[PDB]
């Protein structure tokens, strides 16, 4: 036949982490720099925790550090800050409160509040090399009792 | 040499389906669970009809009913409706008449009107187990008398 | 053992055409057939030039006239006509002067400028006999004094 | 009796090495060269560890030091650097806690968070010599108490 | 006389089966295992029928029920279950419809729909001993009055 | 004393035929047979000619003409067409000048552009009787002054 | 009494050198010549190494010298360098240690991890005189304490 198409998902029945419009998070983000201030710009983006039951808090981690790397030389490499509700992200896990989410409170059942993801690839003030750079972020998510 | 590239293309000089920017279609898409409704949401995308002849219409259907099926364990699998032009599509064809399909109003000679494609894997409200999906969409476009 | 993995290269240290991004070159590429204008689509890419020195011009050329060409009857082809930096590409040579290449000046040293490569199976405006097509394109790039 | 198929499979009870979407590792992989720089660029996949128990760590080692080899003259080599979850392997093992692998965090029960892949085959900023390269990768995985 | 070729080639007149690109089928498949679900996973392909003339039916069986067992010790095995078209294939025959098969559809005369080909090494949940796996799958397939 | 390997290789210092990746011609190729055509599908293979000395020409010829014949019952066969470089091989020699041959153009001293070999088992449109094929090819290749 | 087969099988308790994939090492092998570089290719294969007892090394050696010689003239001949587990093998007994081979982290109890082995037929850059070559190699294998 023709116009064969593949349908793909994944599925968590537990969490989600979507944004705040509805729409699913994107795959890719691009940074911008900035050489008059030889630093990134602060990427920001609206997110709400979708959950299966709402009398369970949620704990957010990530797999291991993100780092901003060249492609060409791995060893010019930014570390990547990635924060979540205003409290940073680790390898060791934090506890978002059943409270802190209110959820419902948008008008949805089951959908948390409007939660700020923040990615900021920070250099102390230093240019990095000229070239193309790649990274990964993994963000983790549980309930937690 | 170096740079050897290979093309390939697929040609059928009676009908074509492609998206209202003349753009090809997606050869892939992506559902987003939501953990809060325990469904999918519906896809949209828009695509335009492509005809040899205008005064002579199309009929639609599938070459077989999709389901969305655990890659792991078919046992759990999803349907998927799938919708061109607000009727939606089944193993039985349906005619899209000529008048209603609108050939070169677009300003393109032989070229149909925005027509709205939908698929939505949709659950009875039941949470699919947790893991990554496939499926595949056959969407088949004939000529019709 | 287990997960044994087969790793292979082609090095060239000339010279090497990538994507305007880092990445290589795709290794195969699909065109777009449209009915209505019985004429297959242009495909473009952006790519980027690499030298082993910025002082030498690059040439460009063919192995051989590319044919798109129906699998089952090879009777049925479609010429393909391939231009690389807005000038057609033939089996003669065509000459980019070092001038016309801009080395360096996308930040990373002994990388040209972004040149336009496009592919287009332009048929006379005749549908092609429905089928599968396909053909192969070689690339050939030389340093020039 | 037409159309016979013969199938194959090897199977590792405690542990098996999967993408992060489920399919299996490449079996084979490109490197893409860069005159400009006389290097090559560093690949990258995602990977997610299976076990047949959460509560036992992962150790991986690498059966040899994978070289990148020219195949008409051995004598030209490219020694290749593999890192998996962050940490450099070597043929003496390295030990990946259980804590750090995250057993079943994604949604899947007993499916390992998503672990970097890398290979790079680093030159020391000196261009080989002008060829096809070959090499093989072996990587080790072990249950350790 | 140097570069001898031997070319071989097996010939059906009445009916074949062939990939939806018009390439032929896979001769060898590899089933991957996943120790975290103790199962293998699905394996699809799609395939088009192609028959002598359109006005006759189609039917498929398997010459014997094929089974996945160890080279080493055939003792241990997993069955195989193979469905074409949606439907599952068996040592007694079973009918595809003229109707059902939409020949031609696709623009190419006498080429029928994609049919969904799909190998599945369904174990009970229970997972097989180490080793390496190899069976075959001998898919018979007939024109019907 | 265990374990003995026989090592066979056939030397022409003057000319080789090699596939673009490096490695030597295929020993046997199978076609495939479409019954909705009556034909057999074009087989393409890219291929690279290496060279003592880059200052000479290359002639290309056929021992005789293929023709695949079934083992069965040799009365019913199919003539083969052979095409090296986009030209017709025939058992009278062609010539393939220097300059077309691009030697060294793609990277590596003595080794020629990338030649198409295409081998095309072409019925007149009419079914081959059922049964097993098999024929050779027999690709002579000089230096020429 | 007709269909009468022959079998014959060789048994070695203590060693065997199959392939990674579980079957046996090929009875025959053929190396590929490049005129451009006057030199044979390397030949590679993957092979893993079978013990009664895990807690003993392995010892690996050649009865005699392989030289890969003419069989119309003896006195050109090319010498064959092997090696096996990254170190050259020779008329005198190399050692690999035992924890070296990995025993049993294949998945598989008493099989070894997967030893490149290497054939190459080095000639100092010098075309050999043309003709059919024929060569063997014995290798031998012993336990040691």
């Amino acid at each position: 036949v023709e116009k064969n198409i593949t349908v793909r998902a994944s599925v968590d029945p537990k969490l989600d982490l979507l944004q705040a419009d509805g729409t699913s998070l994107p795959d890719s983000i691009a940074l911008t720099y900035s050489s008059a201030s030889n630093n990134f710009e602060v990427y920001s983006l609206n997110t709400a925790i979708h959950t299966n039951d709402k009398s369970k808090g949620v704990v957010v981690k990530l797999s291991a550090s993100p780092v901003l790397s060249n492609i060409m030389k791995p060893n010019s490499q930014i570390p990547m800050k990635v924060t979540l509700g205003g409290k940073t992200l680790n390898t060791t896990d934090t506890e978002f409160t059943v409270d802190t989410l209110n959820f419902g409170t948008s008008g949805v059942e089951n959908v948390s509040s409007t939660q700020q993801l923040t990615i900021h690839a920070d250099t102390q003030g230093t240019a990095p090399e000229a070239g193309n750079y790649q990274g990964i972020i993994s963000l983790i998510m549980t309930q937690k009792t």
